[PDB]
């Protein structure tokens, strides 16, 4: 119930929300049903539209006007946003020579520059370059201000998924708004875009930006905006707040856009109809800066200008039908589009099996343009799997298509009406979308690389003097964006030191069931040798430090020729192996007489050592070695790659992708990069929460044995980003790729995997490819901690996803 028989006078567009029954007139009130009864009159007047002209400068005020040309409109702060161009002589924003902005040009009363967030839905990145000639004011915030030539979207690229992304700092998976539709199975309750469940609070978790403000005494303008509130009234509406006296001031605001979406959907992302949305939505900047222009707010306030994702061509005719490959059709529940969650459609149906399902939508189809996931093996990078609101089942659609359960949906929802559509793998370059800031706080004339939207939550509380709540972005690494305000972060402190073992036990204190045919026999070479187990090469293969251990457990640094790692006493394996292979570096095969050697290391216990009689009775498991035996430096130090220290459990399919990766791709790499150095190791991640599982949660050991097997297999490989010099003496910025294959016992994801390895193993890993962040969180390893580069320069390089897609 609503009592709407209340007023709207004095109360227009008031930013406090009053409680029911009592009517409402702030800027949600009518998608709530709920606004006064004269809040159309009073609120969204409209007579003689938006623009001042010459016969209206200096009229008489009349309070029906939907702005004011009258002289006294500035103190007012209700001036149409062209007034002073009209009627004083002055010149738009947009036709002013651009100046840099090195201190905030306030007014009196302002105690920090402004921010304003102008939000643009379906504004694909490349509307950047290719709609320049029709968005001028887009086009000068974009060359005056500091811009990326792209912004990550987050998974899935939806509008609600990434506008809380953008409020929060937080994946989906952690926010809680993990698409535009979901089934919360604990609340048994549906959120959609149509209706009403969609306004309860326990949908939206974390904490976004305007709660994070008003809990530290900074008061913000509400972000969002009924559908029907015209685009110049939202404009006029943050201006005559910004004209607000300073206690009642908000000092952090947001306009939101449904343009270009709404049309992009309609006629594809580069249809001929789209150049007039793109024109209106430059209008819109150019009155929201020539109004800021009017208040002398122009080179006051912060301006960020950012999409939420971009658009790709869709249309009806490239769906596939689930219908075409299951039986059972309709004992599931499918959410449709361009990606697919599946679920039972009883829970009462004991017969529904996910493995049956995922069977049958596996590489069915030549040209099939899904694949079908457990969630838990979803690619690590998109974060997608940690939230009961994400279905067990999930396809992952390719880009053009879309992915439905019966063609009855599709034509019953038989001709076509849509040309564009988004939500896929937020890699994919047509979803990319855009980023500008703008203002006394971010940089002048300033290129930055691509950066994720998870990391602006901080840089806007950076804007506002405010601390972040607990969020997904790496405060710090997009300090190189702003002038002032950085946040100057220091490096983890080490939680456990390593010990350094020498020699402690005899050969024959081993039972370990391994052989090695090693029996093969000088004071220059025997002090030699010494030296490297006590680190003498250390320099070339740790060329970044070793890695910090963040938490709490046991383990030792081992030291060799070709490699160094640091070894778990509680997981029996590497915790990280680092090793540099140069530009000149030789391949060689794993001898004969070496192919099944394993031998004990004399540093280690046999207690806190594997042993091959586990995997000899493990019919399932095989293993691997951590640095390759097959770019070992010579043949004496290649002893030194089957120590029963370097070896993990791998299933033999999984053998196959490692072995290739190791054989081929690292020297490949090295020739290409000029030398790279690798860290590679384990992961064990068995609650898909993206963190190192304790002891406790491992849910697999080889069989017979205390052997934890990884869910994952990580490697890191940097260079200097100046490829001239040779990873090993590099001096300045560094490059880095990494990733973190799963690791599966078959290789039914690569459909294409009977094959030789040259045709489908770099694919793998392309899609695998990660953030040295993302290894960061899954194994509490802190990198690069001694560089002699910025923390801040490092934490960006923490950040990079090497995406793998062209310009
Ligand atoms: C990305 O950034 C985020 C934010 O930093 C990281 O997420 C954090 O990760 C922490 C560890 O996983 C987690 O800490 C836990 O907090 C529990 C209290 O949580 C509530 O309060 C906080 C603070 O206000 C609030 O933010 C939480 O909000 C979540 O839950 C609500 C639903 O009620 C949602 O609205 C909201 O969207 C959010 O959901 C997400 O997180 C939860 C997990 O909290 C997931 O289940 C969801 O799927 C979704 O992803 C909460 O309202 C606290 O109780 C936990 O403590 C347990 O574990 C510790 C281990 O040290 C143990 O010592 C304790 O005993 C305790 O265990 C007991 O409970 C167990 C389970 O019932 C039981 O098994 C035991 O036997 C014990 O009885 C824990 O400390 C923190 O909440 C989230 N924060 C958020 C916002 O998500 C995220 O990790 C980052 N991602 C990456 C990849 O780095
Ligand atoms: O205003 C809207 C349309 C809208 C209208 C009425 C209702 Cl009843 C609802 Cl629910 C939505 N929307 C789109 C969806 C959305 N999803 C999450 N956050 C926001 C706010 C926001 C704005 C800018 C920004 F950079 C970050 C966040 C937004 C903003
Ligand atoms: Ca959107
Ligand atoms: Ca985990
Ligand atoms: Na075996
Ligand atoms: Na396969
Ligand atoms: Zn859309």
């Amino acid at each position: 119930w609503t009592a709407t028989s209340g007023s709207c006078k004095g109360r227009c567009f008031e930013l406090q929300e009053v409680g029911p029954p009592d009517c409402r007139c702030d800027n949600l009130c009518k998608s709530y049903s709920s606004c006064c009864h004269d809040f159309d009159e009073l609120c969204l007047k409209t007579a003689r539209g938006w623009e001042c002209t010459k016969d209206r400068c200096g009229e008489v005020r009349n309070e029906e006007n939907a702005c004011h040309c009258s002289e006294d409109c500035l103190s007012r702060g209700d001036c149409c946003t062209n007034y002073q161009v009209v009627c004083k002589g002055e010149s738009h924003w947009v036709d002013d020579d651009c100046e840099e902005i090195k201190v905030p040009e306030c007014p009196a009363g302002f105690v920090r520059p402004p921010l304003i967030i102008f939000s643009v839905d379906g504004f694909r990145a490349s509307y950047m370059k290719k709609g320049s000639k029709v968005m001028p004011n887009i086009e000068k915030l974009r060359s005056c201000g500091t811009h990326a030539p792209y912004m990550r979207p987050v998974y899935p690229t939806k509008t609600f998924p990434n506008l809380y992304t953008l409020a929060t700092g937080l994946y989906p998976e952690s926010h809680g708004i993990v698409g535009n539709s979901m089934y919360d199975p604990v609340f048994d309750a549906s959120f959609h875009l149509r209706g009403r469940e969609k306004f309860n609070h326990r949908w939206w978790g974390g904490q976004p930006l305007w709660i994070t403000a008003t809990k530290q005494g900074v008061r913000a303008g509400t972000f969002f905006w009924s559908v029907s509130i015209p685009h110049e009234r939202r404009i006029l509406t943050i201006l005559q707040w910004l004209s607000l006296p300073d206690n009642e001031r908000p000092s952090v605001y947001a306009f939101y856009s449904e343009q270009p979406d709404f049309s992009g959907h309609k006629y594809g992302p580069f249809g001929p109809e789209m150049t007039n949305p793109l024109r209106e939505i430059d209008k819109t900047v150019g009155q929201l800066m020539d109004g800021l222009k009017q208040l002398r707010l122009h080179r006051c306030v912060n301006v960020i200008f950012v999409g939420d994702h971009g658009m790709e061509d869709v249309t009806c005719d490239r769906t596939e039908f689930l219908s075409n490959y299951l039986t059972n059709v309709d004992d599931i529940t499918l959410v449709p589009g361009t990606l697919g969650r599946i679920r039972a459609k009883s829970i009462n149906n004991s017969k529904y099996d996910p493995k049956t399902i995922i069977a049958a939508l596996t590489c069915k189809k030549p040209d099939q343009h899904f694949k079908p996931y457990m969630k838990q093996h979803l690619p690590k990078r998109l974060h997608y799997a940690n939230n009961r609101r994400i279905e067990d089942i999930h396809l992952l659609v390719d880009r053009r298509w879309h992915v439905a359960r019966k063609p009855l949906d599709v034509y019953k929802k038989g001709k076509c009406f849509f040309q564009g559509d988004h939500g896929f793998d937020n890699k994919v370059n047509s979803m990319q979308t855009v980023f500008v800031g703008y203002g006394p706080t971010f940089k002048y004339r300033t290129k930055v690389p691509p950066f994720e939207n998870i990391e602006l939550y901080n840089v806007m509380c950076d804007l506002l003097g405010l601390k972040p709540a607990p969020n997904n972005g790496t405060h710090g690494s997009l300090n190189h964006l702003l002038r002032t305000n950085t946040f100057r972060p220091t490096m983890p402190d080490e939680v456990s030191r390593p010990n350094y073992p020498g020699i402690m036990y005899l050969q024959s204190e081993f039972d370990l069931g391994c052989t090695c045919d090693d029996k093969v026999e000088n004071k220059l070479e025997e002090l030699n040798k010494r030296l490297h187990t006590k680190g003498s090469t250390k320099e070339r293969h740790l060329l970044y430090g070793r890695p910090a251990v963040l938490y709490r457990t046991s383990y030792d640094i081992l030291y060799h020729t070709d490699f160094e790692s640091g070894y778990s006493e509680i997981f029996l394996m590497p915790l990280w192996t680092s090793y540099t292979i140069s530009k000149q570096a030789e391949v060689s095969s794993i001898p004969e007489h070496l192919t099944n050697c394993v031998r004990p290391d004399v540093r280690v216990s046999p207690g806190f050592s594997q042993n091959c009689l586990a995997y000899k009775n493990d019919k399932q498991m095989s293993y691997g070695f951590l640095f390759p035996p097959y770019l070992s430096s010579s043949p004496e130090a290649k002893y030194d790659a089957f120590l029963v220290t370097n070896m993990v459990p791998m299933y033999p399919a999984f053998k196959r992708v490692w072995a290739y990766f190791q054989r081929v791709l690292v020297k490949k790499y090295a020739s290409e990069r000029n030398g790279v150095n690798v860290i590679s190791g384990p992961i064990f991640d068995y609650n898909y929460d993206g963190l190192r599982d304790t002891e406790d949660e491992i849910k697999q050991y080889v069989e017979g044995s205390s052997i934890p097997v990884p869910t994952h297999y990580y490697s890191i490989i940097t260079s200097c980003l100046d490829f001239t010099q040779p990873a090993d003496k590099c001096d300045g910025p560094l490059s880095v790729s990494s990733f973190i294959l799963p690791h599966r016992p078959d290789n039914d994801e690569s459909c294409n995997s009977s094959e030789d390895e040259s045709k489908w193993v770099e694919e793998l890993m392309k899609m695998h490819t990660a953030r040295v962040r993302d290894i960061e969180h899954l194994t509490g390893l802190d990198f690069y901690r001694k560089t002699s580069r910025s923390y801040s320069e490092i934490l960006t390089l923490k950040t990079y996803l090497h995406t793998y897609e062209s310009e």
